[PDB]
Formats: structure tokens, C-alpha cells, sequence
């Protein structure tokens, strides 16, 4: 399977520490710690980093390997985080409705497929408390603003889309991306 692939490497995101962008929402104090849901945590650096800061962590990614490797690390950083195989677009077999005080995406809402796109916002939003928080930070232009609105606007109260930086592997290494907050 694809994402299994990817994880039998280091793909460009995998860096070595939480996305900057969700590890100054907790250190703002514009995050309260709670129970949190990573997304397509991959091999689990935020997920991590919001144990570490006090919130309640779930984690979930197809990906066998990157469940294993992150709670290898999380074993390391001796950090309590429940990561799971599974898949965000079956989570009614997973968790309930209205779980979660915290829902993180750091890059999982970029490669869902455009059929698959209103599945998704229902799913995260099925399982998001009342007055929760959805952050999903993706690439940004002008046009990556205006689908974010329109894919999220329906289900979600749209707080801020904001401009930020994502760090990677790449070879400009930190990159342009977008945050949006959201509630429901
Ligand atoms: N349907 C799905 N359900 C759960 N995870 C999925 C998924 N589709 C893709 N993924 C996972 O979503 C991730 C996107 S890459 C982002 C990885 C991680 N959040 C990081 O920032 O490093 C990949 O790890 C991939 O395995």
C-alpha cells in the first residue's frame, strides 16, 4: 500500500522535531492542554509534543511502520500516547462522537482525494467536542485559501486561516504553508 512505501524511507516531512507552527500554539498558551487527536500522525513528533505538554494524545496513520516507529520514539521520550493503526475515514469504528478537545493535521487534509474530501470534514467533525479545535496546517496561494473556505465552511465555524512556516527536509527547508483553526 502507498503510504506503507513511504514510511520504508524518511519522506520530507519526517523531520526530527514537532512542526513549528503546532508547537507555538501550545507554547502561546492559544492551545489548552486536553484530548487530542493527531490525524495521519505519521511517526508521531507532534503527537509527542503535545504529550509532553499535558494534553491527552491519540494518534492515528495507515501506516504500520510509522505507528511503530513513533511509539518506539515515544517509548524513548518516556511519553504516554496511544498511536493506532487505522484509517481517518472509518474513525466511527474507532472513537466517539464529540471526543476530542483537540483535532491536529499536519498534512494529512493535503492528501486526501478531492472523492473522499466531504467524507473526511465529516469524520473530523463527528468526532470533535462542541467548542473544540481543529488545526490543519497544509502548503500554501490565493486559490489554496479560497478551497481550504469553501471545503471547510459548510461543517466548521472557520476562526483564522493564517500564514506560517513548515519546516522539512527539503532543500529550501522551511517552506510556506497555511494554519487553519476551526470549530464546530
Ligand atoms: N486515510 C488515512 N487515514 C489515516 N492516515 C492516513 C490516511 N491517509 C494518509 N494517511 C497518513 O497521513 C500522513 C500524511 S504525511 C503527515 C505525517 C505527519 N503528520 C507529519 O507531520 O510528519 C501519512 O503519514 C499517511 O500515512
Amino acid at each position: 500500500m502507498f503510504w506503507d512505501e513511504v514510511y520504508r524511507g524518511t519522506p520530507p516531512w519526517d523531520i526530527d522535531h514537532p512542526q513549528p507552527a503546532f508547537q507555538a500554539l501550545i507554547e502561546s498558551g492559544e492551545i489548552r492542554p486536553g484530548r487530542a487527536l493527531d490525524i495521519g500522525c505519521g511517526r508521531g513528533e507532534n503527537a509527542i509534543m503535545l504529550a509532553r505538554n499535558g494534553c491527552d494524545v491519540t494518534g492515528i496513520d495507515l501506516a504500520r511502520r510509522a505507528i511503530s516507529d513513533a511509539r518506539a520514539k515515544a517509548i524513548e521520550r518516556h511519553v504516554k500516547v496511544n498511536f493506532i493503526v487505522g484509517n481517518v475515514l472509518e474513525m466511527d469504528q474507532l472513537f466517539t462522537e464529540d471526543e476530542f478537545d483537540i483535532v491536529i493535521d499536519s498534512g494529512l487534509f493535503h492528501v486526501i482525494t478531492d472523492e473522499e474530501r466531504l467524507l473526511f470534514t465529516r469524520h473530523v467533525h463527528r468526532v470533535l467536542r462542541e467548542g473544540g479545535r481543529y488545526f490543519m496546517l497544509c502548503f500554501s496561494r490565493r486559490a489554496s485559501r479560497a478551497e481550504i473556505e469553501s471545503t471547510f465552511s459548510p461543517l466548521f465555524n472557520i476562526i483564522y486561516i493564517r500564514d506560517v512556516i513548515f519546516d522539512s527536509l527539503l532543500n529550501p527547508g522551511r517552506r510556506q504553508a497555511y494554519l487553519l483553526s476551526a470549530t464546530r
